[PDB]
């Protein structure tokens, strides 16, 4: 029952630290406390009846964010985005490019507008300074973890960037599990528009401070010693607008590549399964198949572990927007597999990350530019990094399972 | 009656002499004829019978381009923009994203062949010639000036580049304002496409060149001294039609991004206005009320004058293309407001420029890289150039409404 | 009857040497075996069953292909590439711009998946190989010209980028025509997304490579003596996946302004036509009139040659992207003008080819990036290697036709 729940969290704690770079330099406070943080937000927001309502309030304030920024792209695409599109098409009527792709501009230029007015810096500067207070932590890689409960993995370190370059490797690592554990504002809302409960992603978007962070303590343990603008909001609006467009394109030139090859390796994965008298073998089935211990582990049913591994499989070895994107049709009523609530939370929570080998060369990137001398280090962390961030997704699903 | 707009015209011209660098610099002969040739061309093409024929003659060409244009989006997005969306969506048949987006491109192909043609060239030097020879402005910042009339801000400095670096700084303003008094004729047939009147467009478009120089030499007078290509046509529409590409999702981003905020804004007001017993309070209320004295003084009946105040105040605040996104249905015989067609024609006029804070960053970029040690001067006369813009704007709709 | 193809193709040979750098220079060897595969590659996949089941078991793949490729725009744009589409707006319920742009997406991230595995340089090794051997052509330029069968002109000589700045003037000569003379994977599944036959397409881009070699050697035969990464799967596949975007945004940039400008130039045409008897004069007029003698002398019957020469005209003073947008609806049941077999045999394979004057332009970016001291060699020679290209594609059309 629950006992399966703490199994899970002390096998994932474990790993983390046979992994680790010296497990004799853990910080006890530090690591303690992480997790403690993570497991009392997860109790906090998802079990007592107070933490339950703020989260529940602060998730229809993202869903009437939402709707909001839904008047431009309704402006822009008129009644390919109406009611009369379910008319027409029925379940076809749903334009995923236009109903969900304009959704990355709309809260890219938002987000862009509350960093100007100074509103981002004062929320993360409280979460951040909490967390360096009670971890232990430095200063620059706290408020980095914090920062990246809202904006994505190249952008949050820039809330901190003259540390960067002469941060120890511990903060930079940590920093990179930081941004592979969290997702992204911008995407947040993608994900809700497709059907993904908020009340997850909001919740797993604030446990990943901690997460990532308990993590990438366990696996590389501090062995040195840290140290220590648009002209006007318009222009910040338009920057943030530009920066969310060039982004909608890249999301959807990737996801009609991916998934066109998904449809392709499936194709051979039949004639080649079918050599050994399995015709019906995909890519679905070999991700189940090897995901579904994994699962079962973090809180899945025996009898849903293998589905649900489709789903955690497909988002590490590609991105959580293709996972996602398969694990839509399973929210709604014409779902080929009708899952538990509780296996729709885990996965919810197991996706919500960045964490993935693709995100690397993403990091090599924005967080290189930042520090040019360094990357070296960060393609050295990379895999150590998506395997700590992935172990914080897998943390907040467990947990979220256990108060569920 | 006409005596309120000849005061209109009086007070533009007095905030003008009270915000100049040098009242007893400004020279009686350049402005004087300045306002005279923007006055008299407003006469021509607006009362005069034969001029009002050049006009509709010169509007008729260009909507005739415009369809012609129209052959190229409706391969691409075939039905989509057939006359069946409108059978079936009704008033949301018509997609924003594919009527008029697709237009910037075309019109940026066709007038890159034009300049390759050397028939551009041949129309400035003709119009710029005639302007430095009446009213003694040099030439360089005539030709610019002229070529404001076709093309944007930041391709209107390219026919006098080699001259940008080392010109005045009476002169770089005026190039600033001539910019931010005009539009581009890539978005003026997008405007024309959205329900603008074609030629209240094109009579703003040309009689931006003598009011752009008008309140440049108002509000800076000269004080120092002035001085004084694609392989193929084939290449030259490819690259056009790449700007036009570029420009096109750019916009298409914003009017995202901007309407969505501000369907934001508006939520956000409606609560913040409802403690001070204001729950309808919306962003349209603030900038009519505050717009409207402006409005009244440059034509606009007083019954209308707040509902004009909202157009152009969000033209100002932001730009003219949001602006007149939210003035078009006030264009159809779905209009909310009923408006006389001379407050129709004022609006038009007034909304017709890119005189926004907004567009200084992007005169940064274009203008200050053609002049890279200048980038300094740009920024400091930023803000005036944009109210000299504006009040070149206001100029030339107070001119229209007189002789309507 | 198969006289006058053979006639032909001593005619293209003739005018190659006629504007030959040195006709005593030519290697008998080297031409004389370039166009025996060619011809001989010709009669095996068109004639001999053996090799015909060969071609179509080949386009059979590439059809399969394009269709799992389809389930990722399908995913994308839902119902809007649905069959519902056609009950609903007839013939313009195909969407140019979801039914066939988002092809090069999908297969430039193949193309690049391809390469990382090593399959890619696998194929062009021994094809290039096979070349170099039978023809005494140099290993780098037989090799880029083995490159050319599945992908673009700049992409090609990538295979090859340490042996470029150093190359000979005949082997960059060579290089430059092996570009010219065929297409790429990626526009190769969009053309038969518009119903171009596939084993004319796969056909063409085979024959492409001694086809090149031949008018390569011909027109500029060697006088020098010649010399002699992604860190994932996943990461190859987002990379070729934005860089079809890119693609596929200019190519829908492209066909929207030219299209629309020879929409504007029927209309010219038409008014000008007009002063002497003829306004029905168009552009489409024009290039038939003008290259009705050429596809008349490939093989083109002479009832069809004028309607033939437009397609032919249109590919070489444009492109063939546009070309073949206006060939396509000859391939349907609603065709204006009902052409033989053998006829739309024979402008497919005409058309298949980047040889235009555009492509210089593009070379000069692509194939100068590689060797930037050697820019003004490719300039010198662009106009010669259009040609060259031109005489490929005729000569490949004519030896098609030959043998239908
Ligand atoms: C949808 C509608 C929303 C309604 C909200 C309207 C908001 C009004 C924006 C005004 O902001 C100002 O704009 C200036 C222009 O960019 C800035 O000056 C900046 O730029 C000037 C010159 O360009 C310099 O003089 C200054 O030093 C520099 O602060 C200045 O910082 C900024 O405060
Ligand atoms: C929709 C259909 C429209 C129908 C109209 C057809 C127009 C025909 C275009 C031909 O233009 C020529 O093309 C050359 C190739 O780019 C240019 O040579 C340029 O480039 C050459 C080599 O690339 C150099 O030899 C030259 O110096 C240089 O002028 C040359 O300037 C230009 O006149
Ligand atoms: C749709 C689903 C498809 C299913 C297929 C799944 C394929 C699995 C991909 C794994 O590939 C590895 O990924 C590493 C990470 O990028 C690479 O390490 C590279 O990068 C490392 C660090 O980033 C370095 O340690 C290495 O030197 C360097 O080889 C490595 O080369 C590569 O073999
Ligand atoms: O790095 C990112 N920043 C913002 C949004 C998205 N991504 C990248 O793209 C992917 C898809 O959302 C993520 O897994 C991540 O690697
Ligand atoms: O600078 C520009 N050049 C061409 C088109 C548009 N714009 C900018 O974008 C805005 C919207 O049309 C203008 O106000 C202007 O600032
Ligand atoms: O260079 C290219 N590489 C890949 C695809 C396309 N093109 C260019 O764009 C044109 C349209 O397919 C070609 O004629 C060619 O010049
Ligand atoms: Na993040
Ligand atoms: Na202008
Ligand atoms: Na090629």
């Amino acid at each position: 029952s629950l006992f399966m729940s703490l199994i899970g969290m002390a096998v994932l704690l474990g790993i983390a630290v046979l992994l680790s770079s010296n497990r004799k330099a853990i910080n006890l406070r530090t690591v303690g406390g992480a997790f403690a943080i993570q497991f009392s937000l997860g109790a906090f927001i998802l079990y007592v009846p107070w933490g339950q309502e703020l989260l529940r309030g602060f998730s229809d304030a993202v869903s009437n964010v939402i709707n909001y920024g839904n008047d431009g792209t309704s402006f822009l695409f008129g009644g390919l985005v109406s009611g009369k599109m379910f008319e027409v098409f029925g379940g076809g009527g749903f334009i995923f490019a236009f109903r969900v792709l304009p959704t990355l501009i709309f809260f890219s230029a938002l987000i862009s507008v509350l960093y100007y007015l100074g509103v981002m810096q004062w929320v993360i500067r409280i979460l951040g300074g909490g967390l360096q207070k009670a971890l232990g932590t430095s200063r620059a890689e706290s408020m980095s973890a914090a920062a990246n409960i809202f904006v994505g993995q190249t952008e949050a370190p820039l809330v901190v960037r003259p540390f960067v370059p002469k941060m120890t490797q511990s903060e930079l690592f940590a920093v990179m599990c930081g941004g592979l554990a969290s997702i992204a504002g911008g995407v947040l809302a993608g994900y809700a528009s497709m059907g993904v409960k908020i009340e997850y992603l909001v919740a797993a978007s604030f446990m990943a401070a901690p997460g990532g962070l308990l993590f990438a303590k366990l696996m590389m343990p501090e062995t040195e010693k840290p140290q220590d603008k648009p002209a006007n909001v318009i222009d910040a609006a338009a920057g943030g607008a530009s920066a969310g467009l060039q982004l909608a394109l890249n999301v959807g030139a990737m996801l009609i590549a991916f998934i066109g090859l998904i449809a392709l390796i499936n194709g051979m994965l039949g004639g080649i399964g079918g050599w050994f008298g399995m015709p019906e073998l995909k890519l679905e089935m070999l991700l189940g198949w090897l995901f579904a211990p994994l699962a079962f582990l973090i809180g899945v049913p025996w009898n849903e572990a293998t589905v649900a591994g489709e789903f955690i499989g497909l988002k590490t070895v590609a991105n959580e927007f293709v996972a996602y994107s398969q694990f839509a049709p399973y929210l709604t009523e014409a779902a080929p597999v009708v899952l538990s609530e509780k296996t729709k939370a885990i996965i919810s929570f197991a996706l919500c990350g960045f964490a993935n080998l693709s995100s690397i060369a993403i990091l090599l990137g924005g967080l290189g530019s930042l520090a040019p001398k360094r990357r070296g280090d960060i393609a050295r962390m990379g895999v150590k990094a998506v395997i700590a961030g992935t172990l914080s997704n897998l943390m907040a699903a467990t947990i979220a399972g256990f108060f569920l």
